[PDB]
């Protein structure tokens, strides 16, 4: 599913990451257009040869299983293919245990290089919410 801007903003809200940790709305949303433009289904391949997926680019080599991560963990107890949904559920549900594990949003390298610091409150202006 390629979500709007609202649209994921809503959902965002609906499944609880305003001010989780303290990291308000617009950080996800901001964080999800640059890690995979909205897109539930993005898959890319990194250079250690874990894969990241879905809409926050969640990471094999410790949060999900995908059978081909050798000595990897599955921290958030999922397999990678449901990070892929059209319901973000799974990809939220782990992103809180992620954002919980000590380095916040920092985990999310785009997050740091592209959103921290910036206005994230422009990302769910306009929104009803
Ligand atoms: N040594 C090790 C670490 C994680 C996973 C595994 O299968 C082996
Ligand atoms: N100093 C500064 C300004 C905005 C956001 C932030 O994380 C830090
Ligand atoms: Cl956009
Ligand atoms: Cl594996
Ligand atoms: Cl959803
Ligand atoms: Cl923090
Ligand atoms: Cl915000
Ligand atoms: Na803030
Ligand atoms: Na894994």
């Amino acid at each position: 599913k390629v979500f709007g801007r609202c649209e994921l903003a809503a959902a965002m809200k609906r499944h609880g990451l305003d001010n989780y940790r303290g990291y308000s709305l617009g950080n996800w949303v901001c964080a999800a257009k640059f890690e995979s433009n909205f897109n539930t289904q993005a898959t890319n391949r990194n250079t250690d040869g874990s894969t990241d997926y879905g809409i926050l680019q969640i990471n094999s080599r410790w949060w999900c299983n995908d059978g081909r991560t050798p000595g990897s963990r599955n921290l958030c107890n999922i397999p990678c293919s449901a990070l892929l949904s059209s319901d973000i559920t799974a990809s939220v549900n782990c992103a809180k245990k992620i954002v919980s594990d000590g380095n916040g949003m920092n985990a999310w390298v785009a997050w740091r290089n592209r959103c921290k610091g910036t206005d994230v409150q422009a990302w769910i202006r306009g929104c009803r919410l």
